[PDB]
C-alpha cells in the first residue's frame, strides 16, 4: 500500500464528548485538558462538543449508543444517568485498584455503581447545601450554624423575631424549594435521610419510606410554612428561594453551590455575610444527607479502544486534573484529600466547609428506578409537597407514597 498524506495513518483516535467549547469556559478547559492527555501519551485524540442542555445532551448520546456506534470512548454523564446507561457503559472495576477507588468520595462511587459495574468514574460534583448569614448568626448570640433541624427553627425564630421588630417585614427565617417538581424530590431526600428516615428507595430496591421518621421529616417541613419559612415557599424553585437570600431577607437557604458565588458577587448585598455547610440533620445520631448532583465520565461500551479510553477517563478524574479544574474553574472535587489541599483552599477557602458535605451525599434513586425514574420522582414531589400545603399529613403521605412508588416499580406480569 503506497504512502502518502491521503492515505490511512496507522493508530489509536480516542474521542471524547465533553462540556461544549462554544458556551463558557468549562468546555475549553475540559478539551484543553484532552489534547494535553494525548500530547503526554503520545494519542491523536477528537473532541465533540455536547450539548449544555441536560435533555439535549442525553438525546445526541443515544443517537451514538442506539447504533453501538465506536465513534465517542468517552462521554460526560449526568448523576442520574448510571441508572440508565449502564448497558452502554464498559466496567470500569477491574482498571481501579482499591487504593485507587477509595481516593474518590464513596457516595459518589455508588451513585455510579449499578448491579455492581462501576460505570464512570466521579469527575465533579455538586450537594444540596446549607447557607447562613454568619452576620446575623453573631449578632444574636451564636457562634455556629445549626447542626440540628431544631436548632435551625430555634434560631430562626429569634433571628425573625429580632429583625421583623427592627422594620423589616420581608425577613424570613428558611427558604428552600418547595414547588411540586423535581427540585423538591431533592430537598425532600435530604430531610427523610436527615431524619434517619431512609433513601426513600433504597440501593437494594427496598422501598422504605412508610417509617415514623419520614413522616415526622415530612411534618416537620410542613411546620416551617408560613412560620419560618414564607408561605409561598410552596411555589420555589431554586432561584425564588436564592431571590430571597439574595435580597438579605433570609436567614437560611438550602440549595446547591452556585448560590455561592453569585452571593459574593459586587452587587450583592450579602457578599461577605454568609457561610456553607451541611444540612442540619435530626439529631447526633442521625445521619447528615446532601441530595448528590454532578458528572461523571463513562468509557463506551463500543469502543474499539477500551484500554486506552480508560487511561484517559484516569486522567481527567485524576488528583492533578480535579486540582485544575477547583483551581481555575471552582468545580467541587470528587476526592476528599482535595478538600484540605492547601492550594485549593487559597483560592476557594469554603470549599473546607463543603467535606461532610460530600462525605454524606446520598443519591435520588435513579440506581434501581431505570426509566421509571421521572414517574417515581413525580410521585415524592407530589406526595412531599400535599404536606407542605397542609392538604394531608406525614403518615398518609408516607404510606401513599410507598404504595404509589410501588405500582410504577412493580412487574407487570402478576401471579397468584
Amino acid at each position: 500500500v503506497p504512502r502518502g498524506s491521503h492515505m490511512m495513518q496507522s493508530g489509536p483516535v480516542i474521542r471524547v464528548a465533553g462540556d461544549s467549547t462554544a458556551v463558557g469556559e468549562g468546555g475549553r478547559w475540559m478539551k484543553e485538558m484532552v489534547e494535553a492527555w494525548g500530547k503526554k501519551t503520545g494519542t491523536r485524540v477528537e473532541y465533540i462538543d455536547s450539548p449544555a442542555d441536560t435533555n439535549d445532551r442525553l438525546a445526541l448520546y443515544q443517537q451514538y449508543w442506539a447504533a453501538r456506534s465506536p465513534d465517542v470512548d468517552v462521554y460526560m454523564i449526568d448523576v442520574i444517568w448510571p441508572g440508565i446507561v449502564a448497558p452502554h457503559a464498559l466496567d470500569l472495576k477491574p482498571y481501579l485498584t482499591e487504593a485507587e477507588l477509595k481516593e474518590f468520595f464513596p457516595r459518589i462511587v455508588q451513585n455510579n455503581t449499578i448491579r455492581g459495574k462501576l460505570t464512570s468514574l466521579p469527575f465533579f460534583t455538586d450537594a444540596g447545601i446549607l447557607y447562613y448569614r454568619k452576620d446575623l448568626l453573631e449578632k444574636y448570640g451564636y457562634t455556629s450554624p445549626p447542626r440540628t433541624w431544631n436548632e435551625l427553627e430555634q434560631m430562626a425564630e429569634r433571628v425573625m423575631e429580632g429583625e421583623r421588630r427592627a422594620g423589616n417585614r420581608d425577613f424570613w427565617g428558611f427558604v428552600f424549594q418547595g414547588k411540586p417538581y423535581e427540585g423538591l424530590t431533592c430537598d425532600a431526600l435530604e430531610w427523610i435521610y436527615s431524619h434517619g428516615g431512609g433513601r426513600i428507595v433504597e440501593p437494594d430496591g427496598t422501598i422504605s419510606v412508610n417509617n415514623g421518621r419520614a413522616a415526622l421529616a415530612l411534618n416537620r417541613a410542613h411546620g416551617w410554612v408560613g412560620r419560618i419559612a414564607p408561605q409561598g415557599v410552596t411555589s420555589y424553585a431554586e432561584e425564588e428561594a436564592r431571590n430571597v437570600w439574595q435580597q438579605g431577607n433570609s436567614l437560611f437557604m438550602r440549595n446547591w453551590p452556585y448560590a455561592y458565588a453569585l452571593g459574593q458577587a459586587e452587587g450583592s448585598p450579602i457578599r461577605g455575610k454568609f457561610g456553607v455547610t451541611v444540612l442540619p440533620k435530626a439529631s447526633a445520631d442521625a445521619p447528615n444527607a446532601a441530595t448528590l448532583g454532578g458528572w461523571q465520565l463513562m468509557v463506551s461500551a463500543y469502543s474499539r479502544y477500551p484500554k486506552e479510553a480508560v487511561d484517559l477517563v484516569k486522567y481527567l478524574a485524576s488528583y492533578e486534573v480535579q486540582k485544575d479544574n477547583a483551581v481555575r474553574l471552582s468545580r467541587l472535587p470528587t476526592r476528599p484529600a482535595l478538600y484540605t489541599d492547601r492550594d485549593v483552599l487559597a483560592r476557594n477557602p469554603w470549599f473546607r466547609d463543603l467535606l461532610p458535605v460530600f462525605q454524606n451525599a446520598v443519591s435520588a434513586p435513579s440506581d434501581v428506578a431505570g426509566a421509571r425514574y421521572n414517574q417515581v420522582s413525580e410521585a415524592i414531589w407530589t406526595e412531599v409537597h400535599s404536606v407542605l400545603t397542609g392538604r394531608k399529613k406525614g403518615e398518609q403521605a408516607v404510606r401513599d407514597l410507598e404504595a404509589r412508588i410501588r405500582r410504577i416499580l412493580r412487574h407487570h406480569h402478576h401471579h397468584h
